[PDB]
């Protein structure tokens, strides 16, 4: 392992600071609270004077000097999810690693499913010069969508293991931009095999931030581009002789059906023409 050290702002103690007090509400956000959150203030006026702090899951005091900023708040302790581009609001991106150490061919080209990420991103916040502590009341947004499905498949007796992948979903999330992005690298997921069914669970980032920013004012005509992307589910059946048979399913029109005492996963009905059948392995 290799660690990256940092220090506090040296003229944060020399220059006057009207501190802020962040309170975080998690009511109806999640019952499984994160370890804590990271808060970054990117100055708009200033030459890269970013005020950065790790806080309690409930928030806390933080000394921000006055000025116009862009803000990001996300949960730091995550398994699959990694952060890059933290130097600028416009580049801070959440991503997953490529599947390493799996025994099935082609998993190296795939990325892991993202674990839970909670984000708040304000394009513009103006901290004024104040004698008293400015009180922010924030709530974070779950930017990771969960999916599940079940599909009927003949001859699973011939299958050793099944490896699922889903192309076309957001496997990256631009925290500052508030949009998910697709790296064209499939998200890998394990598939549970029954006798006549296969069940799987996976996750992906939201295409776009759903939080309402009542104060956000855009001068550019509103953006809509979801349809310019096909969503393909791939089931890689590894046979008992280590042979592989793949099944490619286009879930573009039903992807929403798959989002979610728990509920059994939605069945992906196939025409009798496109039924999944694993052919008995060849014999000498």
């Amino acid at each position: 392992g290799m660690l990256t050290g940092c220090s506090r702002r040296d003229i944060l103690d020399d220059y006057p600071v009207s501190g802020v007090d962040i309170k975080l509400d998690w009511d109806g956000v999640t019952d499984q609270l994160p370890e804590g959150v990271r808060v970054i203030f990117y100055p708009k006026n200033g030459d890269g004077r970013k005020v950065d702090k790790y806080l309690s899951v409930r928030g806390g005091e933080m000394k921000v000097p006055p000025g116009r900023y862009s803000v990001v708040v996300y949960n730091y302790n995550t398994e699959s999810i990694r952060i890059r581009g933290e130097e600028s609001y416009e580049t801070i991106e959440a991503y997953t690693g490529n599947c390493n150490g799996l025994g099935i061919e082609g998993t190296e080209k795939m990325v892991w499913s993202p674990d839970s990420l909670y984000v708040l991103n304000i394009d513009e916040l103006k901290i004024e010069k104040s004698e008293e502590v400015l009180r922010l009341d924030w709530k974070l947004e779950s930017v990771v969508k969960k999916y599940s499905f079940a599909v009927e498949a003949k001859g699973l007796e011939y299958v050793a293991t099944v490896v699922g992948s889903i192309d076309g979903l957001s496997d990256c999330y631009c925290i500052g931009k508030g949009r998910g992005v697709c790296s064209s690298q499939p998200i890998y997921f394990e598939v549970k095999k029954g006798d006549n069914k296969v069940t799987a669970f996976f996750t992906a980032f939201k295409q776009v931030k759903e939080m309402t920013m009542p104060t956000r004012m855009s001068t550019s005509e509103r953006e809509t581009s979801s349809e310019k992307g096909a969503i393909i589910l791939i089931l890689k059946f590894i046979k008992t002789d280590n042979t592989v048979q793949e099944a490619t399913i286009d879930v573009t029109e039903i992807i929403g059906t798959l989002e979610n005492k728990p509920t059994p996963p939605p069945e992906i009905e196939l025409p009798p023409d496109d039924k999944i059948e694993v052919d008995k392995p060849e014999t000498p």
